[PDB]
């Protein structure tokens, strides 16, 4: 069914979210399990996904092996990630393994490191957010970034092999507040079919 205005729910036991500040439009429509898709036109910064809420009580090994299998019909034109995303909890993190974008590889740092994993390469990324619109009100918290080299728009995305590598090179993680497919927009216009998104805990689809 269709969303097309901040809105916090439950689809087919995925936990979907649409979120956008003011300006342009967006059209979020909830499919088939962990599937969706998403139309955007001229918007600040809108984020449209679908993963899993966590109780905020757990670190990311308590919660289990994560593993997102995904196919998408991504067409940005402009600034437009697709990538899996989420926040920790104590640290407060905000945390991108992008796999794919519009005209602009993010986010614009020095490489702390890479990970090979999933058959390519990431780059890994720490930037700071200072007092900035968050989960948890206006806040100032770290953002760690796992980016691909190249783009691919379908495959296995391993996210917890990226959290032990971010933890590895002392980017530590607090407890789980949520992992999602998602797509964010800056900027832009566009559109995104995820036509697959299966969320794996421990082998354990949703």
């Amino acid at each position: 069914t269709i969303v097309t205005d901040n809105s916090t729910g439950n689809h087919d036991g995925y936990d979907y979210e649409f979120w956008k500040d003011s300006g342009g439009s967006g059209t979020m429509i909830l499919n088939s399990g962990g599937t969706f898709s998403a139309s955007w036109n001229n918007v600040n910064n809108i984020l449209f996904r679908k993963g899993k809420k966590f109780n905020e009580t757990q670190t990311h090994q308590q919660v289990g092996n994560m593993s997102i299998n995904y196919g998408a019909n991504f067409q940005p034109n402009g600034n437009a990630y697709l990538c899996v995303y989420g926040w920790t909890v104590d640290p407060l993190v905000e945390y991108y393994i992008v796999d794919s974008w519009g005209n602009w590889r993010p986010p614009g740092a020095t490489p702390k490191g890479t990970i090979t994993v999933d058959g390519g390469t990431y780059d890994i990324y720490e930037t700071l957010r200072v007092n900035q619109p968050s989960i948890k009100g206006i806040a100032t918290f770290k953002q760690y970034w796992s980016v691909r080299r190249s783009k691919r728009t379908s495959g296995t995305i391993s996210v917890s092999n990226h959290f032990r590598a971010w933890e590895n090179l002392g980017m530590n993680m607090g407890k789980m507040y949520e992992v999602a497919l998602t797509v964010e927009g800056y900027q832009s216009s566009g559109s995104a079919n995820v036509y697959s998104n299966t969320l794996r805990i421990n082998g354990n689809p949703l």
